[PDB]
């Protein structure tokens, strides 16, 4: 239950797809972190 990506998990304004069990943050070309921000 309850899933992972719901407001936009990524912090850079990066796409959001589908993931087994977790979240798939796309960052921009050339950047850094988990959930696109550093
Ligand atoms: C999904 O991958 C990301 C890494 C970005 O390239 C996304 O494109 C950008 O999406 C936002 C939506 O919040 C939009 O506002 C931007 O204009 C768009 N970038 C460009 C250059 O179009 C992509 O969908």
């Amino acid at each position: 239950d309850v899933n992972e990506c719901i407001s936009n998990p990524c912090q850079n304004d990066a796409t959001c797809l589908d993931q087994i069990g977790e979240f798939q943050c796309i960052c921009m070309p050339g950047y850094e972190g988990v959930y696109c921000e550093i």
